[PDB]
RNA sequence: GCGCACCGGGG
RNA sequence: UCCACUGUGCG
RNA sequence: UACGCACAG
RNA sequence: CUGUGCG
């Protein structure tokens, strides 16, 4: 059929009219190979001809470039709002009348009317929007029936159509549904986007009122900056600067800022950090251990000597629980009497227990525990009861007190039983006894007295002599201290949930209330330790910081302290986790020979540090451990910043912090001593993980007001230092502030250095005119560009970056809303109201505590300079009692983004929701604008703070309009920066390349530079960006779009320059109160911080600082992409300058301010030879960075040992695990609301932890801790929460569903095997589409057990036994989800509609409203551990119809049936056995149970759909022989195994079209009114179609669980850092009767194996001679033809066709194909120049060279250029490349001018010339040859004619002038230069397919151990050298492709295959390879000097190729 | 024994 | 009455 | 499509 | 109106 295709191509070429506008599509037709793609292209060409003739007839010009209506109107100068994306075929504009023409061809009357109405509706969409801007739209639809046109004869058209359809029929028979519904829709699938308007140009809509201020600023930007310098001038200036800098540095007038690393000096500096506060320098370990156990009350309690009925339960506990549950009902008759009755009942129960068995529980001396966690005394209880009984007896008037008391007790108990029995539980659940009600209860409790200790609380620090226990009993090696800490932390956390009952009585009076308090009434929690019973006693409720005491019945007041209860969570139920963490950290350095005598001390120090940070979670204790990271990073480097030691020191207060510092110093001295030089990497990572312990403390702030004040000080201080602070700016700017802005703009550009007398001034904000000019000139003249950045023209970002939808700014994050008084928004606080509020607050706070000068003044002030305050307060309070005053001082409010967006959309009449519509085309929109902002007001931000691990950080919050404008700027700058290489902020491939380059640099021991910058945000300014932009030229030959783009961006940047920032209200109030106190003499003096001075100076004159505007600060992350772009260009220039000075080269990667720099061999050699020159080069780099307003942080390090980039460390070829960070992350209080959400969040966190080197043995412990936390809340553990016996493969190759499958298989083995077999067979049948009927509704949408049995028996396998079907699990919320406690249409169709309707205004409004409602509902739910515990056991279960029940009610109902049998495992997973004979009649409770087998089958099927079929195999545990003893710190990078390729991925289009073709009514009524001509119109076809339709039908019919969601998802590919020992001990799922996939895999493996033993030609017989070959099986379809690679297009078209022929190259292009071309820079010829009159001395610069070339005969200029074309197919495996060469002969005109006289064209490739001209026409479509783009010439030849090299870059921009007619080559001017050889059949050599001495494509399947074993057995038996060669070739080929052998164990494979010759074979193979090769958990190499094989190990001793290694065999 | 901008919190 | 702009990953 | 959490700038 | 639970 290739002949038919050739005939079609020839007839199309020689019969189609040669029209230029038809060429491009014609080019798309002559390159396709698939018959369906060829038919689509032919039909598209016919439609193009039809529409072009139609538009020519109607007069409308053709839309050849496919621009939208808005783009077309913009090109004509019409300003229109954002419109729906519609691309008309033709357009015509007449003044104000727009005519749009769309042409289509339909030969089916049924398929004709709907297209017409669809086009009419599409035009009516734009009609109203066009009318809104006063433009009349006249739709014009041209429908036809026949493909007849004047562009081609009718007969040839008919023949072409018939031949195309016949070829489609004859080529492949897969889907013959090409009726006039599919192919006609497929024809218009060429709606590729050419870019959309950004919306920045819409600023032209408003009036322009820019004035002298704007032009003055612009002139200041252009004052003394020259951006037209050549390379020679900038080179000279750089040389001068370097010479002067080096001279002044050597002479000593400039400081170094860098020091060479001296380990002894660093250790000495670290030891003397706090030299003025610690007495000694070399502490004793034993003395430190002695001091540790006696430092604080908590530490003393943890290590003190303390110590059957405890397990036993008495009546007191039962009565307390029952009374608590009853009181929960809140009878609320009278709280006092109810509490008295409860206390009396509890006392009676306690008396009964003591009388019976003499129990001592529930009593603490003379007090006992009441119902509501109340510790109360018996004296008050008996007195109150006697008084109440006497009053009642004397008011009822004969009955005595006992009778009335018993009557009241019985009445209360009866009422409680009646109120409790109704819901789900009677009194029998609480095993109470009614015997406690005695006939003489009143007399029994009236004479009862108990003696004991008195509970107390100490509010002040006292001596340590009062501790009643020995303080050193517990050892540090045991885990007793951790368990005690866990119990204490749980008590502290539970202390927060005590409800605030009636206020307790006053225990003390006066000052004695804060010295020692005897507790008569208090609150207490109970915890048991080692058999004892302790009470935590407090007096205050809530989450605030408070004082606690620990009491015991034997002796009271063990210890009292202060604590914040919400900081002690991580220690709860985590005692084994921390012990295992410490054990692993110690075992990391266990094999160090010099540390063998210090292991015990190291373990003790580590455990002491961990316990200390857990027990005392201080903020300032968190920063020392963080700075330890930078210390250890600088320790192993070569050079470091000289301010590192100053940065390390942090202020400390308490003695615990100093003890922590001493412990850290001792540990560092022990580890990093001078006589230990054995294992540097292990000690380095040990110290790093010690440093990372700071994550264990918290992230939330300790105090809010202090944090806000610190952040404001950080924000304000640098501005005050600079000298520009404008106070209270107005919407209408004043003259003085504008003058100040201009003056500071001039000052910012006046930085000087290295030339002035004073010299450089480091760490000063500003930029230098000289270096700014040099940077701009270097960018403009093209010396910063690479050869790969000029292959294509630069697109204009103004018309190539799309706009942002309104829903891109929608979230729950806060946003500011302004307050308007009458017509203008308020911007200033009121002084009088503020001071009145401050006075009121002072009086209130003194009244609550003050119960001397201070007392007199406060009591005088409470009666409302001094007279002014009196008058103001009297006038305000009387005429304005605190709530409204407090709310009337604020000047702004907060809300959500969604609410603001909905309010804005409510005021827009447009159809689409875009940012440009909201900004400009709105009812409340600006009319004009100025330099300071639009007329609606200046841009506004407000200050806030952030919670993080470390120091403070301020944040800016803007309103909606400022956010929109900032988003516009960010999008523009992101589009601008996307066109240059080296930025990793928005490019993950760049990040991967950076990581690979860093690893390669470290492996070669080159110098590396890790850099961060100090205060990147608060130092950058928008003025710097504006100045840089005003001097840059992007389109050097299109200076018309650049002007307007720069103007718009400059206006926006000036708006950002004139922003106003709002000070927080709390800060202002605090400062006002401080000022009032200080002015009155109450406060002290002296310190008087600068911020306080500023506030006081403003207050004295009577001004409240409300807003501050300055030129210096740029928001924290507000302008991120602009900063990234500036950093990129600045670093490029700095590297260029460094390369100009020295001879070396630097490769740099930056993201925002983090940077990694890699030096080449030259710089490393220079460092090794000439240290002074290297150091001064570093100095010059620092100086140049400082000159460009970039300050290097003291955290930067230069060295050859360790590299790091964005927290990814690499040391000497090893991976650095981050264990402590993620261990601490997984142990924190995650804010969750339901158990399943918590379980999945913990699972995600544990997966992330496993990805970062945490062993699974500890992740299992973390999961067990989470399950224990769930069990504490008394929640049943279903088998769908967590898996606690996972392996490495469970996390690397499996998702959550796979883990659930593993757990279910573990629970019930020997029963899931039959289910797996049935599922395997069913999936195999379904993939071929076999049944597709029974599974739809007969089984899936039906009953469960019977349908499961029927499905199992249908396939021919044995059904599960009756015992298996009884297994079930208790599914709570089986009807409605759980009801949390508040403290204050098919689903697929809905999802599609939500995705598609997000662009339109109405759909956006609906989505915003529903999201607002959902967020409001969610935000009022109690979260955290306390909230989750309170929610559970609080009537959370929803009943059948509508009711709420306790979990205890359900459990009791289940317990009332004797057939249900519970079953539990070791880990606590509980399931049930429910026989089928009791499933009828008791339907009330059986509805909560679900069978396990059905859920297992569903989950397994979904996992097989998502991951692959391998999950259906039989799992097994392998017994692997261990041959090498790995070090406990030997890690390995691993890649998850993938099985889904790019052609198996399903997108939105497939689902939409399936819905259209399956449910036309639903598609028409839900999807149709939301369809535009967007990318959704594209129709792509995949082999997975029938199965996708089945899944869509299943999802539509039933909404139980999603099934199509698992198809649009794939397994992520990413590195995992795992342990070798754990990796080698994982389970395996093998695959096992003929399957198409198995057959094709076997065939591919056979071909791959036989490709190395011998070579053969890929004929039709050789491929058919193999045993495994799909000889036209029953159901091949496309499932078996896609896993074939290059042969996929051959066997279907040649093997299964009765055709005998060899395979050629043309049978290697599968899928849709398209071409892409690149233009290389032109090159000179050395010989031609030298033989034309250019002989003599070399020239000084490029200008001299061009002048010399100019003075030549007019034909002496000869250049050569090459254009490279590449054809790529949809199945990207082989690209067809060719090229065309152009020789230009002409003369060089004045300077940068090139006049072309003659052009010669040649070509080289394997492409027929019949299409070449067309390809050339494509090149003529670009603006390069039209003079609208830059033309570049290579500089390699030019450097041979220059005296001074290292002066130019790689390209030079030279404009070219040439007539267009000379460039129109037509099919005959091209002359071939290649060999012109006939096509040759391919040869199957090693690896892949080889052409004639050229490797085109390669195939490489996956090889297992069995296949390699059998291949070795087959090959090595014949000969050994052949086996060696084959193995070496395979290893080298796979290593060249960057692949790992992580699925094969070569050592054991060779041991098993060849028991006696494994060593020699391995040695020979590795010697042949001679490189590091990664295998299944280990890497091997061969050493030349020592003729052996080395294995990589961190515990090794030898060095080899940049890795530590040791001998494999001893 | 909290916070530890002197200023807050701790029946 | 309180917490911003981005990037990666998962549900 | 949203929402929620972890890590990083 | 909502917890009494130490694997």
């Amino acid at each position: 059929m290739e002949d038919d295709m050739a005939c079609v191509k020839d007839l199309v070429s020689k019969y189609l009219a040669d029209n230029e506008r038809l060429s491009r599509q014609k080019l798309a037709f002559l390159v396709q190979t698939e018959p369906r793609m060829l038919l689509m292209e032919g039909l598209k060409l016919l439609s193009l001809c039809i529409e072009i003739d139609s538009c020519n007839a109607n007069g409308c010009e053709h839309n050849s470039e496919d621009k939208s209506v808005e783009r077309i109107l913009h090109d004509h100068g019409i300003l229109t709002p954002s419109l729906c994306f519609v691309v008309p075929d033709g357009y015509k504009l007449t003044g104000n009348v727009l005519i749009l023409l769309e042409c289509f061809v339909r030969s089916s009357p049924a398929n004709f009317e709907q297209k017409y109405i669809e086009d009419f509706k599409k035009l009516e969409q734009l009609k109203e929007d066009l009318k809104s801007v006063d433009i009349n739209l006249i739709p014009l639809i041209d429908g036809r029936t026949s493909f007849y046109n004047e562009q081609i004869p009718d007969w040839v058209n008919d023949k072409l159509r018939d031949t195309l359809f016949s070829l489609l029929r004859y080529a492949q028979e897969s889907n013959s549904l090409f009726e006039e519904s599919e192919y006609s829709r497929l024809c218009e699938s060429l709606s590729m986007t050419s870019g959309r308007l950004s919306g920045v140009e819409s600023l032209n809509v408003l009036l322009d009122n820019r004035s002298s201020h704007y032009e003055e600023i612009i002139a200041s930007c252009h004052q003394g900056i020259n951006n037209k310098l050549t390379a020679h001038e900038v080179k000279l200036q750089i040389e001068e600067e370097y010479q002067v800098f080096r001279n002044r540095l050597r002479k000593g007038e400039i400081t170094g800022q860098f020091l060479k690393v001296d380990k002894s000096r660093l250790l000495n500096d670290f030891n003397n950090l706090y030299v003025d506060e610690v007495t000694a320098t070399k502490d004793n370990i034993e003395h430190l251990i002695y001091q540790f156990k006696r430092a604080s009350p908590i530490l003393r309690f943890l290590y003190a000597n303390i110590g059957h009925h405890t397990i036993k339960e008495c009546q007191m506990q039962y009565w307390r629980s029952f009374l608590n549950k009853v009181k929960s009902l809140r009878i609320l008759n009278t709280r006092r009497k109810l509490l008295l009755i409860f206390d009396a009942l509890i006392l009676l129960a306690s008396i009964h227990d003591q009388t019976r068995h003499k129990c001592s529980k529930g009593w603490l001396g003379s007090c006992f525990i009441s119902v509501n966690d109340r510790l109360v005394s018996l004296e008050s209880t008996k007195r109150d009861l006697e008084k109440w009984v006497g009053r009642r007896q004397q008011s009822e008037r004969p009955p005595d007190k006992n009778q009335i008391l018993i009557s009241m007790f019985q009445k209360t108990i009866l009422k409680a039983t009646a109120a409790l029995k109704d819901v789900g539980i009677s009194v029998e659940h609480y095993k109470i006894n009614m015997e406690v009600i005695c006939p003489d209860s009143y007399d029994l409790i009236l004479n009862f007295d108990v003696s004991g200790v008195v509970p107390t609380i100490s509010y002040q620090r006292t001596e340590d002599e009062k501790f009643p226990f020995i303080m050193g009993g517990v050892e540090l090696l045991e885990s007793t201290d951790l368990e005690r800490l866990s119990s204490l932390s749980l008590a502290l956390v539970n202390s927060m949930k005590t409800s605030s009952t009636v206020k307790l009585r006053q225990n003390e009076f006066g000052p004695a209330r804060y010295q020692v308090v005897r507790c008569k009434e208090a609150y207490c929690q109970e915890f048991l330790l080692s058999g004892a019973e302790f009470q935590l006693i407090y007096q205050k409720t809530g989450e605030c910081s408070k004082c606690y005491a620990i009491n015991d019945n034997r002796v009271g007041e063990i210890c009292s302290f202060y604590a914040d209860p919400k900081r002690y969570f991580p220690a709860i139920f985590s005692a084994e986790v921390l012990q295992t963490t410490v054990s692993t950290m110690i075992s990391w350095v266990k094999d160090c020979s010099e540390l063998e005598e210090q292991l015990c001390n190291i373990n003790s120090l580590t455990k002491m540090i961990l316990v200390l940070i857990l027990a005392h979670p201080s903020k300032r204790s968190q920063k020392l451990l963080q700075n330890l990271r930078y210390f250890i990073m600088a320790y192993v480097s070569d050079y470091h910043h000289k301010d590192l030691i100053d940065k390390l020191r942090e202020e400390l207060i308490t003695d615990v912090e100093f003890l922590l510092y001493r412990l850290v110093r001792a540990l560092v001295n022990l580890i990093l001593s001078e006589d230990v030089k054995s294992m540097m990497t292990n000690r380095f990572k040990f110290i790093l993980n010690i440093s990372y312990m700071c994550h264990f403390i918290t992230k939330e702030t300790p105090d809010r007001l202090t944090d806000q004040i610190k952040c404001f000080e950080k924000f304000l201080e640098p501005k005050l230092e600079f000298g520009h602070v404008s106070i209270n700016p107005a919407d209408v700017a004043t003259e003085e502030e504008l003058d100040d802005m201009v003056y500071n703009a001039k000052k910012f550009l006046s930085k000087e250095g290295c030339t002035s007398i004073k010299g450089p001034d480091y760490k000063k904000p500003g930029v230098s005119k000289r270096f700014l000019s040099l940077l701009t000139s270097s960018f403009n003249n093209g010396s910063l560009f690479k050869e790969s950045e000029v292959k294509r023209e630069i697109k204009d970002p103004l018309v190539t970056s799309g706009c942002a939808t309104a829903l891109d700014l929608a979230s729950n994050k806060s946003v500011v809303v302004n307050k308007y008084t009458d017509g203008s928004r308020v911007l200033n606080y009121d002084f009088n109201k503020l001071t009145a509020l401050a006075v009121s607050q002072l009086t209130e706070v003194f009244s609550r505590k003050g119960k001397d000068y201070d007392y007199k003044v406060q009591q005088a002030m409470s009666n409302l300079y001094f007279d002014q305050l009196k008058e103001t307060v009297e006038r305000i309070i009387d005429q304005y009692d605190m709530g409204r005053l407090s709310d009337d001082v604020r000047i702004s409010e907060r809300e959500s983004n969604s609410e603001a967006l909905s309010k804005a959309l409510s005021l827009t009449n447009c159809t689409t929701a875009m940012l440009k519509n909201l900004c400009f085309y709105s009812q409340e929109s600006p009319q004009s604008y100025s330099s300071t902002g639009p007329d609606t007001g200046r841009l506004k931000f407000s200050l806030s703070y952030k919670e993080q691990v470390g120091g403070n950080r301020e944040l800016y919050i803007g309103d909606l309009r400022t956010k929109m404008f900032t988003r516009l700027i960010e999008d523009y700058f992101e589009a601008l920066s996307l066109q240059l290489s080296g930025s990793c902020l928005n490019n993950e491939r760049e990040f991967e390349n950076a990581i690979l380059s860093m690893k390669l640099n470290v492996s070669l021991a080159h110098v590396s530079y890790s850099m961060d910058h100090s205060k990147w945000g608060p130092m950058m300014c928008p003025f710097l960006f504006l100045a840089t932009l005003q001097n840059l030229i992007f389109l050097s030959k299109d200076l018309q779009a650049d002007i307007k783009g720069r103007d718009y961006l400059s206006t926006l940047l000036t708006w950002h320059m004139h922003k106003m920032v709002e000070i927080p209200f709390n800060v202002v109030s605090a400062m006002m109160k401080s000022f009032i106190k200080a002015q009155l003499g109450l406060k002290k003096k002296t310190t008087q911080s600068i911020t306080e001075d500023f506030f006081y100076s403003n207050f004295q004159i009577g001004v409240v600082p409300s807003h501050v505007s300055s030129i210096l600060d740029m928001g924290q992350g507000i302008l991120h992409n602009t900063s990234d772009f500036y950093a990129l260009i600045s670093e490029r220039f700095i590297n260029y300058a460094i390369s100009c000075i020295c001879g070396g080269t630097i490769d740099a990667y930056t993201s925002s301010d983090d940077q990694i720099s890699l030096f080449d061999q030259v710089l490393t050699e220079l460092m090794q030879r000439d240290p002074e020159e290297f150091k001064t080069l570093i100095e010059f780099h620092y100086y140049m960075s400082d000159q460009l307003n970039k300050f290097v942080s003291p955290k930067s390090v230069i060295g050859r040992f360790v590299a790091e980039f964005k927290s990814r460390f690499y040391v000497w070829g090893d991976e650095v695990p981050l264990l402590t960070k993620f261990v601490a992350a997984a142990l924190h209080n995650i804010k969750c609301k339901e158990p399943h959400q918590l379980a999945e969040t913990i699972d995600t966190i544990i997966d992330q932890s496993v990805a970062n080197g945490v062993p699974v043995h500890l992740c299992n412990l973390i999961q067990k801790r989470t399950l224990s936390l769930l069990q504490y809340a008394r929640y049943p553990i279903d088998p769908f929460l967590l898996n606690c016996e996972t392996d490495v493969r469970d996390w690397v190759d499996g998702n959550r569903s796979y883990r659930i499958m593993r757990q279910i298989e573990r629970l019930i083995p020997d029963a899931c095997g039959r289910i797996r077999s049935m599922l395997r067979k069913l999936y195999n049948k379904l993939k071929t589409g076999q049944l597709h009927e029974e599974f739809t509704t007969n089984y899936l949408s039906s009953e469960h057990l019977s349908s499961l049995s029927n499905l199992c028996e249908l396939l021919g396998v044995e059904p599960p036994s009756e015992s298996d079907l009884e297994f079930s699990w208790l599914n709570l919320a089986a009807h409605h989800p759980l009801r949390m406690v508040l403290r204050q249409v098919p689903t697929i169709v809905k999802t599609i509609q939500n995705k598609l309707s997000s662009t339109f205004t109405r759909g956006a409004q609906k989505l915003l409203s529903e999201a607002i409602n959902k967020s409001a509902f969610q935000s009022s739910i109690a979260s955290g551990f306390v909230g989750l515990c309170r929610t559970l056991g609080s009537k959370c279960v929803r009943g059948p119809n509508k009711e709420s029940l306790y979990i205890k009610s359900i459990q009791s109902l289940i317990s009332d049936i004797q057939g249900i049998e519970p079953l539990i495992d070791s880990h606590g997973v509980q399931y049930w056995r429910v026989p089928l004979n009791i499933r009828d009649g008791n339907e009330g409770v059986i509805s909560y149970f679900r069978p396990l087998l059905w859920d297992y089958m569903c989950i397994s099927l979904s996992t097989a759909i998502e991951l692959g079929a391998w999950v259906l195999g039989e799992p097994k545990k392998v017994r692997v022989l261990e041959f090498f003893k790995h070090n406990p710190c030997d890690y390995f990078p691993l890649k998850p195994a993938a099985s889904k390729l790019l052609e198996d991925r399903v997108g939105l289009n497939h689902i939409i079209h399936s819905l259209r073709r399956l449910y036309p009514s639903v598609f028409e009524k839900h999807i149709l009114p939301f369809m535009s001509d967007l990318a959704s119109t594209k129709m792509k076809w995949s082999p997975r179609i029938k199965f996708l339709d089945l899944c869509v039908a299943l999802d539509v019919n039933c909404e139980a669980l999603s099934l199509v969601s698992h198809i649009v998802k794939w397994k992520r590919e990413e590195h995992y850092i795992v342990l070798s020992s754990e990796l080698r001990l994982s389970h395996t799922r093998t695959h096992e009767v003929v399957s198409t996939s198995d057959a094709v895999d076997n065939f591919m493996r056979q071909i791959y194996f036989e490709s190395y033993v011998r070579s053969f030609v890929a004929t039709t017989r050789t491929l058919g001679s193999f045993t495994w070959f799909p000889h036209k099986t029953s159901v091949p379809e496309g499932e078996g033809l896609q896993r074939l690679g290059p042969f996929s297009s051959f066997v279907e078209k040649a093997i299964h066709k009765g055709i005998e022929r060899p395979m050629f190259k043309h049978d290697l292009m599968m899928g849709y194909a398209w071409i892409d071309f690149d233009i290389e820079p032109a090159r000179f010829n050395h010989n031609q120049l030298i033989a034309s009159g250019l002989v003599g001395p070399r020239f000084d610069s490029l200008e001299d060279f061009f002048d010399a070339v100019e003075s030549l005969p007019p034909g002496s200029a000869k250049l050569s250029q090459t254009v490279r074309f590449r054809i790529k197919s949809q199945d990207a495996s082989f690209k067809e490349s060719f090229a065309i060469h152009l020789d230009y002969t002409g003369s060089i005109n004045q300077q940068t001018k090139y006049l072309v006289h003659e052009v010669s064209a040649m070509y080289s490739g394997a492409v027929s010339p019949c299409v070449l001209s067309d390809c050339w026409r494509l090149v003529l479509s670009g603006p390069t040859f039209k003079g609208k783009s830059a033309w570049y010439v290579d500089t390699e030849i030019v450097n041979e004619f220059l005296t001074d090299t290292n002066q130019l870059g790689h390209v030079t921009p030279v404009e070219i002038v040439v007539d267009m007619e000379k460039l129109q080559f037509t099919e005959y001017d091209f002359v071939l230069v290649g060999p012109c050889v006939e096509p040759v059949p391919l040869v199957v050599h090693r690896g892949g397919l080889w052409e004639c001495d050229k490797k085109l494509a390669s195939f490489t399947p996956v090889v297992q151990d069995q296949d390699l074993e059998m291949f070795v057995k087959e090959v090595g038996d014949s000969s050994l050298d052949l086996l060696i060669g084959a193995l070496s070739a395979m290893i080298l080929d796979r290593l060249k492709l960057r692949m790992q052998w992580s699925e094969v164990d070569i050592v054991s494979m060779l041991k098993a295959a060849m028991p006696s010759n494994s060593v020699k074979v391995l040695n020979a193979v590795l010697e042949a390879v001679d490189d590091w090769v990664d295998f299944k958990g280990y890497a091997l190499c061969y050493s030349k000097s020592r003729k052996k094989v080395m294995v990589h190990s961190s515990g090794g001793k030898l060095r080899l190729k940049g890795r530590t290694c040791e001998e494999l065999v001893k």
